[PDB]
C-alpha cells in the first residue's frame, strides 16, 4: 500500500469518545462525510478497506456492521478471529497492510482508511510514507474519555483547501465544525 488515510472528528478539548460512543449528539452531514470519504473507491471492482480497533467496532451500531460498501478489518491482540460481521482480523497495523498484498485481497482493495481509535490513529500517523489525515474540528468542548493524539506539525502540514472537501465552517444542531486535511509525504 502506497498511501494511508486517517479520518476522525475531534472536539476542542481533543475528545473523540465518551462511554463507547461519540461525545456529541449525532451530526448527520458529518456522518455522511465520513461515509463518503471512506466508501468512495476510484477503481471499478475494488472497495476501500477500513481498519479499526475493537472498541470502535463495537461502538458502531450493530444494524450497521459491517460498514456497507467497504471491507471491514478489526485490530486485536486478543481475539482469535474477526468479530461476527467483520471481514478480517489482524494483530497489528503492519499485519493488516500486509494482508492487502496476500492472494485473497490481491486486487480487491483501493484506498485504506484508518477509523480509530486512539492507539490506531497514533500508530498510523507515525507509519512511513504518504498519509492524509481528515480531521473534523468540532468547535466546542465536549466531555470525553477517549482523546486524539495531537498532530505533529514537524511532519504534517495543514492543507489550506482541498478538492472534494468544504472549507467553510459548517453547522448542524447548533454545533459548529470545520473539515481539515493534513498531509505528510514520507
Ligand atoms: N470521534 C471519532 O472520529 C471516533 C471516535 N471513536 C470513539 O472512540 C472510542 C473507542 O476508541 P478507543 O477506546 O480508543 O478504542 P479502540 O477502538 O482503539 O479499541 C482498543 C482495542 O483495540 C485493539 N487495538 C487498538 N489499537 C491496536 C493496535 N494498534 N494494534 C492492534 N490492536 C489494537 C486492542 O484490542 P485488544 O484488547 O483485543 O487487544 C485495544 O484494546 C469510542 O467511544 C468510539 O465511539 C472511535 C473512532 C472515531
Ligand atoms: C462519523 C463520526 C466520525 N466522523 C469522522 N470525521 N471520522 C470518524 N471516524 C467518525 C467515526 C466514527 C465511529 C462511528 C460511529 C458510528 O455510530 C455511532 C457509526 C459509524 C459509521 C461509519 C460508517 C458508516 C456507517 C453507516 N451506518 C451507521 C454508522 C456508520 C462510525
Ligand atoms: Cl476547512
Ligand atoms: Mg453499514
Ligand atoms: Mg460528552
Amino acid at each position: 500500500v502506497g498511501s494511508l488515510n486517517c479520518i476522525v472528528a475531534v472536539s476542542q478539548n481533543m475528545g473523540i469518545g465518551k462511554n463507547g460512543d461519540l461525545p456529541w449528539p449525532p451530526l448527520r452531514n458529518e456522518f455522511r462525510y465520513f461515509q463518503r470519504m471512506t466508501t468512495t473507491s476510484s477503481v471499478e471492482g475494488k472497495q476501500n478497506l477500513v481498519i479499526m480497533g475493537k472498541k470502535t467496532w463495537f461502538s458502531i451500531p450493530e444494524k450497521n456492521r459491517p460498514l456497507k460498501g467497504r471491507i471491514n478489518l478489526v485490530l486485536s491482540r486478543e481475539l482469535k478471529e474477526p468479530p461476527q460481521g467483520a471481514h478480517f482480523l489482524s494483530r497489528s497495523l503492519d499485519d493488516a497492510l500486509k494482508l492487502t498484498e496476500q492472494p485473497e485481497l490481491a486486487n480487491k482493495v483501493d484506498m485504506v482508511w484508518i477509523v480509530g481509535g486512539s492507539s490506531v490513529y497514533k500508530e498510523a500517523m507515525n507509519h512511513p510514507g504518504h498519509l492524509k489525515l481528515f480531521v473534523t474540528r468540532i468547535m466546542q468542548d465536549f466531555e470525553s474519555d477517549t482523546f486524539f493524539p495531537e498532530i505533529d506539525l514537524e511532519k504534517y502540514k495543514l492543507l489550506p483547501e482541498y478538492p472534494g472537501v468544504l472549507s467553510d465552517v459548517q453547522e448542524e444542531k447548533g454545533i459548529k465544525y470545520k473539515f481539515e486535511v493534513y498531509e505528510k509525504n514520507d
